[PDB]
């Protein structure tokens, strides 16, 4: 149908054809008379999965071969989300296989419906690791993804009475054709036991066994033939009354069962931290095994980088410590040489509560040897320190990986600077934040380790997976190649006044508000009008992106309509949608408001058509998918200073949707591409936060001077939201009047102005359509491509090639 | 290389060998230069479940339009052992698949060598039901096994110090190619709730959901084109603080994690009592959603037999009736007729430690609803006794499903018995045992309820499949038929006096003999003497079964030979193996007895290579298949009255080994099928066993009176076989001097004079060899073919077929 979703040879879809029934018959043991839906999803995935196989063990044999030096990206997340239609846009097999699909009676959006997400994340950092994969992979490195493979991944969200409901995601239950195990590839980890102290060294004895076994999901690139691997680990029990014995090995078994549910919050729980050193220490055995598989340790940076996703597998630094000295006998110090060339951390987040804290007594029962090591590294670093800065008693305590208290911890951030050769943030706005406030003290140590590597997506996925009617218009002007090298959707600047060129971007974004107000009939059976502005805001519920500052927004906007109720308002449908974190009761809070608004809202009958609030249930990864595309308006509105990068800001601009937002995180480089005139940028910067926290925030000021922010308040407090339970929402009014960290009253009167800047300009959609065009067009910087070539040539020291293996 | 292992064809060879390398390629994504035995193995069943796959869709197409009365034999356990062989074997695959092996480089039997059985089973009763579906396959019948998939099945048993240690036996680590899970075919089982009686009925409600997901595995008839089904549920939780509730997932996926590992004992553990419901709840409402896919419950048992494997499946009887009256809405009297007709009952021992009898007050905790059934079946059942029987008070509290006393009981023989048009015993003796003592009162009830089935053994895995070079030899005079018709063997009889055959019976055993010593040095390190007399008993340790009188005449025959080292005898190699209930003390230590006595014999160097005592590790069906056609002496000693039918005797006949034994199980009818001058019978008689118990049975007699015996135990008390632990064995001196329930000591005078005439038929090979031929030839009664053809004309009102459906 459409050209960048390949070519439908006639012997290609002759053959597709031809294996989709085999597996049907062979692989599924149906036939067509009593074949469900999934079974035909299966036949279709198994097909496509044949078509990768070939590659995947080519491109892991090129590597053999050729020895170049690998990249491991170590995460506790990977948010792949569905793998079909990605695996068929990276081989040039979509129109292909929607060919042979359709002249099997079958339409295949349909069965694409019906994969799971592989929801093995809980929003941004999780699938941060997923868009990097893909762009590894399209750039030809030697890189390998590690993780968990979690039995249970992010829980399914339902909404019940207006709360947030969990269920579990067992992802699993139909099977998963993607993955491939490899048990004889198992390796076992060790826990707890005592440090035995010999005339050979140290030795780690008396430990429980837990086995590692590992399964493999290909990760191709974009068109190029290669197929890299993402390796996951499972827990098992070794083999070795009768009955509960049996039944206690589900115990074991239980590190890899679930993924903690929360963003950017720390929760020192036991089974975390197994978690962290089951995934660390499976890892890198498999690590030394394939260097082993080419003694000299010396080369093993030259050979081996290992990334450090957030402080979560920190303990790989004193892992390979261990390794390498207690079981290599290598000397302490050119252990620590190879250990600070082969690793590199990035930090993902400044706020307190997120940064890992590890009880001194938890790591004393579970790893008691690392506990040692960790020790003796925090001696040799404060020997530098004091030696560099004498007398300075207080940085000292700063910098010590040990932190005093009542309860004695390990700042994992801390391990992770002095361990790593390189140290990251992921917008530059947030690098300069580490360097001037929480790792201050260690840039002024080490300053040639801190780095910036600005966050990016996928354009595979989030374009022309997503929005093939957008790639389609794009490639019609400037051909195929900006999809691999997104820098070259500049060459659409010079179509900012093509009167075709225009119309196409805005039918582009109507057909997709279209199609997603169907989806939203047909699955939530809810009526919204297609011709009104689509007002998104998306990501995991938090305190920190003032979701509440757009509830305030909303309940604005629908107190301005019923005091002047016939002046004419641009119609809106708001959206909202994200996860709450189990036990974040505030966030939870949240969501009960939002809905109980939404109640309110919708069914007044003097607003009408002209304003809608809705609660996007459930929202992941393909959810994304379908409304990003769909979105004009995407809400990214954080606290200056708290948002590190953000991604789904990218996701936005990328199609089509203008950006209302603070200068926080990406949304600064983003503003800076498209130029500020481009941009609906808002509020307090870092800066006016930073003067708001010296003299101290007071909300009742601006209670106090705006009366149509005291209304609302008023109507919360007073249960006009809540009729029957007058009193719900006092916790939130208790929070914005006396305990705000994130200063919601500050930056509402700023927003409300530049929220109608952008009403009027949404009543002139030439002028709408043609600043769209000046973001589309200068959103190349946000490719992961980009990204990873930075961390490839900056931290890694490897090259990326664009150049294809042989089919 | 065997005519008997079918045809190697160009053809069918050359895309054996294609599809392998597809499967090796595609299906295991490996090639040849990374892969391990283990791929080979997965390479090759994958290509052999490929020529399964027509065959099951065609059956089972075949029986919906058909729509014939559909057979369902429910057991918890169905011991399969290995799958590959024996499905080449019922395809005629066998020699083709070894010819496109052998052409890739690679030797069949090795690959086969990496299969796990499917240990499903504790023994006897497990692999009857295995044994079973293959008959009732070759034989055309409609027929599904319905069990439980357990995660682990009976354990493995390694010995450590002369003890018996259990290790988790973790069959499904690397994958079941043979099973296909169904999980559009997933239904919910109830536990726990309560019953609320309205004005529509009674109603069980605020229950506990369990979910059954069902894996099929194919079951292939000989060389019909038919292919069966065996239905496996695994448990799994409904989706519906955080981390907890997903952790506790694991307590109602419990269900299905291991097999109870007791032979012939009752424990009355409610883990069980779930298991037991499980299956028959999920069973039924597969059977009864088959039914109505063809209201009318008039004909249900004309479309439908439940065949109850021994009582744990009896919950089956109150679940049709709850299903029927509180879902279906018939009335008790229609309902009970219809139960009644529909399921029938297989009593598989005596023992009354064996026997079912659960707590009320776990019935009524668990499945409230049930038990309140059961007690309006005994109300109902036991005024039909009073009015046949008018004053018979005490045959009313006899007969009572309801026992009374210290707890009340609900005996679940008797539930079997009351709701069944059929109940059998599994061989003559212990039909007629069952009407004269057991069920006495009920056969006096309704006599035409009871009847016999012999059991039996499928020649197919216990001739073809572990004995080829016997199944060739006798094909050769005889021809194939024998195979499906296995009472053909009778023509044997007419070569008892040729040359060449008695030749050829005595070459393939010393084969068998020599490739078993073999196995033994490779695996295990431990050397015999191939020229040595096999004398075998291999079955579960159990003091009924009395490896104890084995032991005796070993250590007899140990003394012997002490006594006068220059007097020859016949050397003896004797072995033994089984495994015990890991909580079952005695046979823990009887198996402790062997191993002490071997190492006392085999390191003795006046003994020398005349008598070697070897225990059998990990027996098991694999090893079953390895041992039985190896053997000369089969050991089938149960005291008179215990072994309800035994089948290891069946498979050692068959397989060319003479019989030692009691006139006790199926042995009676294997006597009076070869003629008793071709057995070796010893021992009391049932009647014999029955006169002692009158006038009470008093050991101490007999070590008085027979000073061999006396010898014997002297040396355990003392510490003979003990050195560093004299009084080790001193639970077994007492129990065999003032408790032991099986008479050991009553039999042992004429259990040693009848192994002298074993020693003396054996120094005459020719004369041997010729009543081998006339047990072999006489064998075909205990082909499980002519067991189910009775079930099916007798039980079932089926007729079977060996006509071939089209391939
Ligand atoms: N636990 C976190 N989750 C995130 O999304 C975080 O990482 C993302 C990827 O770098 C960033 O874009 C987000 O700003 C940050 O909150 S940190
Ligand atoms: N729990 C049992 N295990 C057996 O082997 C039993 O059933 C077999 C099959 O009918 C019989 O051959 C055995 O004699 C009997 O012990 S009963
Ligand atoms: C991109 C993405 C996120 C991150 O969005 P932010 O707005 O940057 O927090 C979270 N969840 C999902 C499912 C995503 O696709
Ligand atoms: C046949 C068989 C049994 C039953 O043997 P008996 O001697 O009848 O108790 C037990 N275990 C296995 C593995 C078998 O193959």
């Amino acid at each position: 149908q459409i050209s960048v979703r390949g070519l439908a040879g006639v012997e290609n879809v002759t053959e597709l054809k031809k294996n989709f029934n085999r597996h049907l018959h062979f692989t599924l043991v149906k036939d067509r008379n009593v074949a469900t839906p999934r079974d035909y999803y299966f036949a279709l995935a198994h097909t496509v999965r044949d078509h990768l196989v070939g590659r995947w063990i080519r491109t892991q044999q090129h590597y053999y071969e050729k020895d170049p030096k690998r990249i491991y990206y170590l995460s506790l997340e990977f948010y792949m989300g569905r793998t079909l239609q990605n695996t068929m846009v990276n081989l040039a097999l979509e129109n292909a296989c929607d060919e042979a699909t359709y002249q099997l009676g079958l339409d295949m959006e349909e069965l694409e419906e019906i994969e799971e997400d592989a929801g093995l994340g809980n929003g941004g950092l999780g699938r941060l690791a997923a868009c990097f994969l893909d762009s590894m992979a399209t750039l030809g490195l030697a890189a390998y993804g590690y993780g968990i493979r979690y039995e249970f991944g992010i829980f399914n969200q339902k909404i019940c009475g207006g709360w947030q409901m969990e269920e579990a995601d067992d992802w699993l239950r139909y099977g998963n054709p993607w993955e491939k195990a490899r048990p004889e590839f198992t390796l076992p980890v060790h826990f707890y036991g005592r440090v035995e102290h010999t005339s050979q060294g140290a030795k780690w004895v008396d430990t429980q066994v837990v086995l590692a076994m590992p399964y493999d999901t290909p990760v191709p690139g974009y068109r190029n033939n290669v197929v890299n691997t993402m390796r996951l680990w499972s827990a098992k029990a070794p083999n070795d009354g009768y009955i509960q014995a049996v039944l206690d090995r589900n115990l074991a078994e239980n590190i890899s069962r679930v993924l903690y549910p929360n963003d950017n919050f720390f929760e020192g729980k036991e089974l975390r931290l197994k978690q962290e050193y089951f995934v660390v220490a499976a890892t890198l055995q498999d690590i030394i095994r394939r260097f082993k598989s080419s003694t000299n340790f010396d080369a093993f940076p030259d050979k081996v980088a290992i990334q450090l996703n957030d402080t979560h597998p920190s303990l790989a630094i004193p892992e390979l410590m261990r390794v390498l000295v207690d079981l290599e006998r290598l000397d302490w110090d050119k252990a620590w040489e190879v250990t600070v060339k082969t690793c590199a951390y990035t930090n993902h987040t400044v706020l307190p509560e997120a940064l890992e804290r590890w009880p001194v007594h938890l790591l004393e029962t579970l790893l008691p040897r690392h506990l040692q090591i960790i020790y003796e590294i925090n001696q040799r670093f404060l020997n530098r320190v004091a030696a560099a800065f004498p007398g300075d008693v207080d940085r000292l305590r700063r910098m010590s990986l040990v932190e005093e208290g009542a309860v004695k911890r390990i700042n994992m951030a801390h391990l992770c600077i002095a361990g790593s050769h390189a140290v990251n943030g992921v917008a530059r706005i947030h690098s300069e934040i580490l360097k001037k406030t929480i790792f201050k003290d260690f840039y002024e140590l080490e300053p040639h380790k801190f780095q910036n590597k600005t966050n990016g997506i996928t354009p595979r996925r989030w374009l022309v997976l997503c929005n093939p009617g957008l790639a389609e218009i794009i490639a019609e002007r400037i051909g195929e190649e900006y999809i691999s090298d997104l820098d070259q959707l500049r060459k659409l600047l010079s179509y900012v006044d093509d009167e075709a060129f225009i119309r196409d971007v805005a039918k582009v974004k109507q057909e997709n508000k279209l199609k997603f107000a169907a989806y939203l009939e047909r699955e939530y059976k809810v009526h919204i009008n297609p011709n009104s502005l689509f007002d998104v805001q998306v990501k995991r519920i938090h305190e920190y992106k003032r979701q509440l500052l757009n509830c305030l927004h909303v309940i604005t906007l629908y107190n301005r309509i019923k005091k002047e109720p016939n002046k004419f308002v641009v119609p809106r449908t708001v959206m909202i949608g994200g996860k709450a974190a189990p036990g974040y009761h505030m966030a939870k809070m949240i969501i009960k408001l939002i809905t109980a608004i939404g109640d309110v809202v919708n069914h007044d009958p003097v607003v009408g058509d002209r304003l809608r609030v809705i609660f996007l249930e459930n929202y992941r990864v393909s959810l994304a998918e379908k409304v990003i595309p769909a979105a004009d308006l995407s809400e990214q509105i954080s606290t200056a200073g708290t948002e590190a990068s953000g991604t789904g800001n990218m996701k936005f601009m990328l199609n089509g949707a203008l950006t209302i937002g603070t200068m926080d995180g990406a949304n600064v480089e983003m503003a800076e591409e498209a130029g500020e005139e481009n941009f609906f940028i808002f509020g307090m910067r870092v800066e006016d936060v930073d003067r708001l926290d010296q003299r101290g925030y007071n909300a009742q000021e601006y209670y106090d001077r705006i009366p149509e922010l005291r209304q609302i308040i008023e109507q919360l407090s007073s249960g006009f939201f809540s009729p029957k339970q007058p009193d719900l929402f006092k916790d939130i009014v208790n929070m914005l009047m006396h305990h705000d960290r994130f200063k919601v009253f500050a930056d509402y009167e700023e927003y409300v102005k530049c929220q109608e800047r952008v009403s009027a300009l949404y009543k002139n959609p030439r002028e709408w359509t043609r600043m769209v065009i000046r973001n589309i067009a200068t959103s190349g910087k946000f490719s992961s491509d980009r990204t990873i070539a930075q961390y490839a040539r900056e931290i890694w020291g490897v090259e990326p090639s664009r150049q294809r293996l042989p089919a």
